[PDB]
């Protein structure tokens, strides 16, 4: 993750953040449509789950200049995900759905370059969570 | 619906409307989780579908004093729904999911009385769409 990618993440978060409630919920609607077998894993209210997911994305943006500082947080999260029935092959599916949902909601407000940067950041977060 | 119910629809819409995008999207997430097979009927972007659904709810509120006047509009909507592959048994499922999603997003901000009014209004709308 180079300086340019870090900037694109900070810059695009300024448009994601004000829209984060909708983006998170759109993500879950899209996920449950696209991957009908993962919805059974979610046991708590989706409204609160969406808030939790977007909160963590904001933490990734806040720590984007030093992600290594987030390895422990992410390792704990990955551990809980195993307890939720999540498996390694879920991560690419969730990543694609999240990025596509941001793209859908923001349209021309979200560049291909920003999409690529978020893809790398997601890939990193997922690698840390799956060890 | 009676006068008190009309007033409840109008007053509770003041809380639903500013949150209508989120409620719509939560509704689709909840619907797709409750009945995963139903998602195949939805071919267009969920973000735009949620907007359209909540637009019609706003029309129901706008016309709440004279629902009779919306019968043609609802009949046309019901006709298009038949084309989508929607059938009678879908209606209770969707109503339950919609009401529960409004309740979930607003919590105690959605009063028992308002929820009872909206339940009746949904039933009337469904009845007209399927007559
Ligand atoms: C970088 C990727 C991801 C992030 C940042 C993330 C974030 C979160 C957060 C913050 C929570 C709240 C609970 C907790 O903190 O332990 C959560 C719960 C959950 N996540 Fe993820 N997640 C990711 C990937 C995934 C994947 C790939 C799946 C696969 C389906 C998934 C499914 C779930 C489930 C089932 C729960 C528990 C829901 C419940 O409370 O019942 N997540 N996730
Ligand atoms: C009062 C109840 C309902 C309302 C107000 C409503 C509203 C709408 C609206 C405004 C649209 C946009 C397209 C159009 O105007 O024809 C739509 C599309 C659609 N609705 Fe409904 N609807 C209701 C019930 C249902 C039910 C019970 C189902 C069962 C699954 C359903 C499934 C669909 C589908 C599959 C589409 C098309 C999606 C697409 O274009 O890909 N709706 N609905």
């Amino acid at each position: 993750i180079d300086q340019k990618e870090k900037e694109l993440i900070k810059e695009s978060w300024k448009r994601i953040e004000p829209n984060k409630n909708e983006i998170g919920l759109l993500f879950y609607a899209n996920l449950f449509k696209e991957e009908p077998t993962v919805s059974v894993l979610f046991q708590n209210p989706i409204s609160s789950q969406s808030r939790k997911l977007m909160q963590v994305l904001g933490i990734l943006v806040q720590g984007i200049d030093n992600l290594e500082g987030l390895i422990p947080t992410l390792q704990d999260l990955g551990r809980r995900h195993k307890q939720y029935g999540v498996v390694d092959s879920h991560y690419p599916l969730v990543g694609d759905c999240l990025l596509k949902s941001i793209q859908e909601y923001l349209g021309q407000g979200f560049t291909e370059e920003a999409k690529a940067a978020w893809t790398k950041v997601y890939g990193i977060a997922a690698q840390v969570m799956t060890a």
